[PDB]
């Protein structure tokens, strides 16, 4: 693939410019904050937020090589997580809030309360935004990798690429090796956490993508 | 803003740049008058939101009062959302490219009554655009000039403030006008040329002006108010 012989700067390049843009909420400033349904707002978002991540999906690197079943299913198990991230992402720089949207930031519940304390944890960290697209990314190759040979064997090999993209970004930032690996560590033990308020998300709307909405998405 | 050189002004309008938005995911269709023109408002309102942030980074535009901001964007909002949507469709010969998921050519247009004259129009001022090889950096500078101009001659005045806010509006034009020599001179042509290549672009901002109007007809046959501007501004 054109995509494993990628160089870690030219994958970082990549990822930012398969960024999606940040989404308002759809409602009236001009009218008071009662009128509108919080879960209604929060659907109307994701659903728009939805179509931004298809065209950000096949952008990056490795993910075109895949059947269009495979990108279907690694995007089935990935979604909420994806949209979660970018919340937490967008969060950072507004301690004990969660931007939704610029116009739709709100304080503090369960799950509201491990995504700000996600949040803080990203803060503390300082994550940089060249670190948050490899992340993003690797949530989208590997939440389902596990559940599906060839498309596997390649889907590790891009993971690798971003595992070396990662330290790259660190090396370059002027870690040494030690605390290299400790922050690679650091971050990805953070998707263990992004995926379990995932499934607890999943478990408080149970809105949700089908199969078929994913494939008919992907093929427009 | 009137210290950015000719590179400054077109790097800042380029990062100022809004995304393209979708329009509504999976709508009926075959479309109905009535459906087609609440996908493209529901678009449009959507566009209005990132319009104020795109605005309030062109230089100079912060520099004037709420009040004149509104004003500007009251006159111009149209005629962006046009030029967006003729510069969008630029490699499309015969479509217009509303959003990437809503991709129309004429026959589609006749779907609401009268819009297919106005569809050919922006067509004929897409091709233009195609066949004079229009950049995304003169792009920038003539939707910017959309945004100081279409308004600045319907200020009331009287005023010392007003004069001069006037007068800095027109200076930031002709910083504009600056840059777009430059990226011409910087291309390689000569200066009859870059004479002639800024005379065609902004005569070509009379048809958008003109589109503008007559489609501002249509919808006053969905506008938004001073109020909803102002707003969206503040916030
Ligand atoms: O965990 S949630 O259930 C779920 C995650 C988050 O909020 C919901 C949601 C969503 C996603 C898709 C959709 O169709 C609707 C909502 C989110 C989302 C949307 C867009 C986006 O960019 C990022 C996230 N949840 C948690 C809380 F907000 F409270 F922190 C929640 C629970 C009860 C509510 O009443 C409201 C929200
Ligand atoms: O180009 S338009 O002028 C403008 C484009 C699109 O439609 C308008 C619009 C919009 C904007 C806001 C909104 O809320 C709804 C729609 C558009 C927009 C939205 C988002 C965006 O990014 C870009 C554009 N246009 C379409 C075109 F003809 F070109 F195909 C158009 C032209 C003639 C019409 O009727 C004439 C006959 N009529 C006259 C009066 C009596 C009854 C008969 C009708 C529409
Ligand atoms: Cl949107």
């Amino acid at each position: 693939s054109l995509a494993l012989s990628l160089t870690a700067d030219q994958m970082v390049s990549a990822l930012l410019d398969a960024e999606p843009p940040i989404l308002y909420s759809e409602y009236d400033p001009t009218r008071p904050f009662s009128e509108a349904s919080m879960m209604g707002l929060l659907t109307n978002l994701a659903d728009r937020e939805l179509v931004h991540m298809i065209n950000w999906a096949k952008r990056v690197p490795g993910f075109v090589d895949l059947t269009s079943h495979d990108q279907v299913h690694l995007l089935e198990c990935a979604w909420l997580e994806i949209l979660m991230i970018g919340l937490v992402w967008r969060s950072m720089e507004h301690p004990g809030k969660l931007l939704f949207a610029p116009n739709l930031l709100l304080d503090r519940v369960e799950i509201f309360d491990m995504l700000l304390a996600t949040s803080s944890r990203f803060r503390m960290m300082n994550l940089q935004g060249e670190e948050f697209v490899c992340l993003k990314s690797i949530i989208l190759l590997n939440s389902g990798v596990y559940t599906f040979l060839e498309e596997k064997d390649h889907i590790h090999r891009v993971l690798d690429k971003i595992t070396d993209t990662l330290i790259h970004l660190m090396a370059k930032a002027g870690l040494t090796l030690q605390q290299q690996h400790q922050r690679l560590a650091q971050l990805l033990l953070i998707l263990s956490h992004i995926r379990h308020m995932s499934n607890k998300g999943m478990e408080h709307l149970y809105v949700v993508p089908s199969y078929d909405l994913l494939l008919e998405m992907l093929d427009a």
